[PDB]
């Protein structure tokens, strides 16, 4: 557990009070009207805390992983959705950040700087091609200055919505992991169609789109790195996009948590607090070890990943799987815990349930990511 | 498994008939728009399927819980709501059927005759008297021909719409589990006050009622039984629900894993249906070996209640706990099994996930099923 | 849950008499000193319950699976050697009963008639051959009116002590699933050499062997069934054998429980013996429901067996895998409940843990018979 | 994770080097013949590794709870039964090093220092008093410049061999947790009495006493702190107990999970290494999360250990619990992978599978630390 810079504890003090102050209390509209944040996409622009990896020779903070990591657990406790926009917006730079050329990288990221309220979107999933990224469909032909993509992907987290979309498509199907090449989309681009905004069962306060590409032409200079070295850039962005998964999970978690221990130290049946009750203590026992056991694999997850540690890979999809799988876990118990109460709206921990159930699923499900790890163990 | 009757084969027929062909397809839209299930409770009067324990005597089919509890099963697996009115509808007669005088069954089951559409509600549970029920505060006090009643009740399903509903009051607070009384209160009694129709994380095509008794007055001869029987009574009336709650569960379970089972044939991942793939084969092996485990404790649990065995209070309780928790885990599961489709509401499966959280608190908690089961196995 | 003939009913009541009078004050000793089970043996085919599926047609008592059934539990629950005794000796049986001539059965099965002490063993796993039985490496060449087999086979149960042992072997391996055949193979022939006998985790009241066939010869009539059909009598034999092992691990589970329940009963901590102190009771109904469930799922397919029931392969691999998976928790839960005592020999449920181990790995491990029930689900 | 003192990783290698070459090849015959792990106690003693946290003032190299615990999970690896000689060495001495007068200190913890073999116990148990430790019944009474003391102690740790035991007794039955004392008591003082050395399901490379004092005088001056003390001293000694049963059972996890890895490389069905297999990745993945976390969350308890921090008693008791639990089920599921041979005591993962159910009962069981882990949490 690294010390924190002088300047990643004022970031994170201020976050854990604006979470408190600002974002708890909307999160419960958030949900029940299916909301963009924008108060807490304006208000994280004008504080610094939209864009925390956005290198410094952009205008940004560049945090660093860990640091966002930390960010996402305070959001994750009060309103998960707005720790999800946190998450695609980091995720749709990141591709550009670490596979653009400098002279790309100047072109697409400047308009990021500062309190750019600009937003970004990583589109890799599609119909055919969840869990099998390579079975997608999505196409980019050269035809001279330009590539011309034709095809489509689902569940974009803020696809509609963003002005820079990195999107990946096949610029040689018959190379597979080496035939896939990542690309600058810009809002505006003609070509570019949005479907429908799906409903989802929770992170309500979201937008979840279906983008088409029909002759979209963009110009070959928005290649992303080399043709066929797509696939490769998608992994790495998976990588780390996993321990902000399981960030935000750990969150969600102890959010939920806090308000069963609330809960049991206020409701009073058989005469006493239920706290006194033996059975709600091995609850609360068994869901604040899981917590803290979540909590502690995350955090060595996002220190290897800044240290470059090729461990972060391992130690990334065993903190997804963990903390997702006690963010389940946990928001069903602490519904349990605040009985009746904690099926009704109003109480929140239903939502908190709800959310939880997503980091279970994106990122790559926890069957892909116990592959993953599974595989890195066996076969090191 | 007693053989089934003729009668109980065709009826059973008929309910999945009914089940698939009208229930299943307005499940969506009932959660949606947090419905009543009208058109369900009026087809299911017209074929004799809203009260099935209504004994011959007042006009009834009389057909014991064994088949009540394989029509919920049926009915459970499309929508847990629909089911629940089935649940709430039995539990509101129940205290009468058994307790009440020749003369108040007469006086007040007759209604319920043929295909009467009228409603029950069972109110027991307040705002101090959750699991402890023996904290409950609402009085009744005997002035001359009448009692006059005052407290409240919350969460009580169907509250709102029960033409009769059976009130738990102490008669004598002093006394404790030989203090308290049923009451039979009709619909229209002065005094009687509709609070909040509470918004729900599941179940929401229901009704969901506060109620307030205002110094209202009800005749001597409502009471159920003989003052200070009511707390046995409503003990006996438990047991019989957490029969009904197991059989929704097994429901709800089997229709989450049938919709699981179905996407793993059709979704084509890795170039062949991911039925193919080991770990979704031991997920779908999982899911189904305790939706099968729940059933057959469920059906020994009704059978014995059928058979008026003392052992169908550790059965039921066995079942209970069992069968839901398999609900929450099987559902949980079966929107993982749909990857992000699961996700969506269209897909149903997330419903059934926020439904079956549901069978884990009601009729009693887990917690305090756990307790009964256990208290039976060491203090036989 | 079939009405048990009045002859099931006798048979059970003594089983449960010898159970509980001989079998059990045996039971520590027969681990401790790893000794075969020689007055059980004996006392059984005095009993005529050694045997109970030879046929009427060969001097046997043609019990049926379910009572076997009942019989393995009443067994289990007390020592789960003895019970594996009478799992080996009916399995080195069925394929004879099931695949052989009625000149090869009146040959065989004629000397086990009446109070027989002979034994039998199945012979199919090889060190290359254990969940994959397809690559098993015994061979059986036609020469003449001889078959010649070569090679060997470990963890044979009973195999240095069984008069007959059903071996297979490929007769033809180019044909894989269709290249096995089976054979009746005598002690006392020579080419039939006995290796070491295993020591165990647990179960060690037992005899566990390795066998070694080296140009052992025997006659052509000895072949059970047509060349080319052992594959399909083996898959046979391991679908009966599977309720088997559930039924011994029902009664493992079963036999720990009760343990676990008096010693709640009898111990005295904080004032009042621990059954008082509800995580205690917890405990004991989550173990009591699993066995309870168990239970119900291996009468369910010992029955389906008996009826000739497609549905048997089903329902028994979801018996063997869910009553199995029980015995493991549920043992090293009444171990837990007893505390230091728990972990100490004379007290018998440390003993219980170490045999409920095996019921996971034989007959088939469980991630075998996962495979199994999915297959079943998915691909019906 | 602090930064290892090059002392620290020294010491660390050396374990890790002497574990390997020295301690894995003779775990096997430990527990076959049952034996105290004489050559490891001498060895250690030779290189400084006997007592790790004896003071620097008595001659003692004062490594701290966080180096122990490191010990405790590489020795633990491929020992349990070496691992444990090392708690009860350290916690026998635990309470006088906390607690005694600069007098007693210098007179006990002498013959302590450098290459010395003598052994310490700790004896707190009674029959009378395992979880509640408040009901023991041992007394000690003043008369004169001694304190006599009759009772009784039993599943002590090297009670018979130790030349130090720390006993706990009442000085004032009336008083309660008030009311306890804690004595050093020497190796042949008259009234001392061993009784059986019991015969354990596991960690049989030990020796578990019972102790009888009859009319036993000890000296005034051995009295640890002052009259009444004792019970605190017990729970400080039991607080860092926990972290090292926490470390220990890290390592058998780990060592366990280290021969199934190598198993599943090794082991070809089905044409290749099962390490192909998907379930197989899915379960050593499951494995070594659970381990990872574990292991994280023990080496923070033991850092808040040392560093004297409130919250050490919160941590130790979440990392006992979960680490042993995660002992208990990786053990479970590496003999699983193993099949057949992870059945067979040749293979040594049975072993651990039996050396990992006592974590979770001694130093307190698993109920008792989620009790004291709730109500850390609930009552903060
Ligand atoms: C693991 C997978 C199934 C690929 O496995 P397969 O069995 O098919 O393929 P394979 O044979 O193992 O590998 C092929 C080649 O890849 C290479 N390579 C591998 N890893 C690499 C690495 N780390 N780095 C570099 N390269 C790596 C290999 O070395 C190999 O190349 P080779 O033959 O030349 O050596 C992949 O498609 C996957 O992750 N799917 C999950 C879907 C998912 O995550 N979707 C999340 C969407 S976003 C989200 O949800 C959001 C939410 C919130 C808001 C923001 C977003
Ligand atoms: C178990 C409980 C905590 C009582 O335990 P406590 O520790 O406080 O009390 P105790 O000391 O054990 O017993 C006191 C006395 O009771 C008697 N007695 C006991 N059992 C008896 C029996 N079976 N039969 C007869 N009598 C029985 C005892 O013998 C004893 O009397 P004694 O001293 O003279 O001998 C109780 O309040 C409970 O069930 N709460 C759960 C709440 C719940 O279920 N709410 C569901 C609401 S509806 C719903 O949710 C819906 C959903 C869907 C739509 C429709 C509805
Ligand atoms: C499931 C298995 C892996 C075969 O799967 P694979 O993926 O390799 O093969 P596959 O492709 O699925 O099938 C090949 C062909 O088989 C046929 N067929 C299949 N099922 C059939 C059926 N039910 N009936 C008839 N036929 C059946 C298929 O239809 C197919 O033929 P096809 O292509 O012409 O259509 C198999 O080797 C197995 O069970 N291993 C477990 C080891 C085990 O149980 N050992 C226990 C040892 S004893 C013990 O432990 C003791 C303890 C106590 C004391 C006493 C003993
Ligand atoms: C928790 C327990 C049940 C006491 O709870 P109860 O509900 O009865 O009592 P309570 O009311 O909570 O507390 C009473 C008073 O205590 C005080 N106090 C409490 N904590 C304190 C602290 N941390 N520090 C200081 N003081 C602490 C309280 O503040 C309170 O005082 P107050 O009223 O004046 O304020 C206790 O007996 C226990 O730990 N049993 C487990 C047995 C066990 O661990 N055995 C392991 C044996 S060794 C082993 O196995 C080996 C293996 C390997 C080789 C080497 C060895
Ligand atoms: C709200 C939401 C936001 C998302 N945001 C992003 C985004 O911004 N950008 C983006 O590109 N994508 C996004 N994702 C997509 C997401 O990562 C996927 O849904 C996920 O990879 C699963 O793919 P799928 O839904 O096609 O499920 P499938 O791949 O069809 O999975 C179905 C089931 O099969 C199992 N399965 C599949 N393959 C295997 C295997 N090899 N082994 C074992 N089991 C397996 C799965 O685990 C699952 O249980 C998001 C999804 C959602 C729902
Ligand atoms: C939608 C809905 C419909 C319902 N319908 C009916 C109805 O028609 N009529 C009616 O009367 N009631 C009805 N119930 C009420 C229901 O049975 C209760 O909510 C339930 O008993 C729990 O009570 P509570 O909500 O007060 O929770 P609490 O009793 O406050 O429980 C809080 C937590 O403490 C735990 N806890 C409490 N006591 C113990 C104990 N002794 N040991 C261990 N843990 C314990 C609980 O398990 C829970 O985890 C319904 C409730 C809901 C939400
Ligand atoms: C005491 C004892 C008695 C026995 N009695 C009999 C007897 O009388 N006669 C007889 O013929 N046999 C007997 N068996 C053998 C027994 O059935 C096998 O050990 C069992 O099939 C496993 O084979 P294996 O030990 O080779 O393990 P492996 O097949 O090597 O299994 C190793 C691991 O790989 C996993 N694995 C293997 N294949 C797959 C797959 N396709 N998918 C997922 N996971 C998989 C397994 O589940 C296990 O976890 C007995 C065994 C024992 C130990
Ligand atoms: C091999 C071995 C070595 C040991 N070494 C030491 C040693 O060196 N010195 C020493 O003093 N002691 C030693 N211990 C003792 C050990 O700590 C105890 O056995 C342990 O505290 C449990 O006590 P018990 O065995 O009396 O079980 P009990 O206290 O009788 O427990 C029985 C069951 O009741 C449960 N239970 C009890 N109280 C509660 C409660 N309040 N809430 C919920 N559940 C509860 C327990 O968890 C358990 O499941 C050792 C024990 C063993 C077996």
């Amino acid at each position: 557990m690294k010390h924190l810079t002088e300047e990643q504890k004022l970031t994170l003090d201020m976050v854990r009070d604006v979470a408190t102050r600002e974002i708890a209390p909307r999160a419960l509209e958030l949900d029940e009207k299916s909301l963009f944040p924008e108060y807490a996409r304006d208000l994280f622009a004008k504080l610094g805390l939209l864009n925390p990896l956005l290198p410094a020779a952009y205008g940004g903070t560049e945090m660093g992983v860990l640091t966002l990591a930390l960010i996402l657990e305070e959001l994750g406790r009060v309103c998960a959705s707005t720790a999800l926009l946190l998450i695609a917006q980091t995720d749709g730079m990141l591709p550009i950040i670490h596979g653009g050329s400098p002279e790309l990288k100047e072109r697409y990221l400047r308009r990021f700087a500062g309190e750019s309220t600009l937003l970004t979107a990583l589109a890799a999933t599609e119909p055919a091609a969840g869990s099998d990224l390579l079975a997608m469909k999505t196409r980019a032909v050269r035809q001279g200055d330009k590539y011309v993509i034709n095809g489509q992907k689902c569940f974009i987290t803020n696809g509609s919505v963003a002005d820079v979309i990195v999107v990946y498509a096949y610029t040689d199907p018959e190379k597979g992991s080496k035939g896939i090449s990542a690309f600058v989309v810009e809002k505006g681009t003609p070509g570019l169609v949005y479907g429908r905004n799906e409903s989802k069962m929770g992170m309500r306060g979201s937008i979840n789109s279906e983008l088409f590409f029909e002759n979209m032409e963009v110009p070959a200079e928005n290649i992303i790195g080399a043709e066929g070295t797509g696939f490769a850039n998608l992994m790495q962005t998976l990588s780390t996009n996993r321990v902000f998964c399981a960030a935000q999970a750990v969150g969600i978690a102890q959010g939920a948590l806090d308000i069963a221990v609330r809960h049991t130290q206020d409701r009073v049946q058989f005469g006493k607090p239920i706290a006194h009750l033996a059975p709600v203590q091995f609850m609360v026992a068994d869901m604040a070890t899981a917590v803290e056991a979540s909590r502690l694999l995350t955090r060595k997850a996002a220190e290897l990943l800044d240290d470059g540690d090729k461990k972060a890979v391992l130690y990334g999809s065993m903190a997804k799987t963990m903390a997702s799988d006690t963010a389940m876990r946990v928001t069903t118990d602490a519904v349990q815990v605040l009985g009746g109460s904690g099926y009704m709206k109003e109480n929140g921990v239903e939502r908190m349930m709800r959310d939880a159930k997503l980091t279970q699923i994106y990122t790559g499900t926890n069957q892909i990511t116990r592959m993953v790890t599974g595989r890195a163990l066996l076969f090191p």
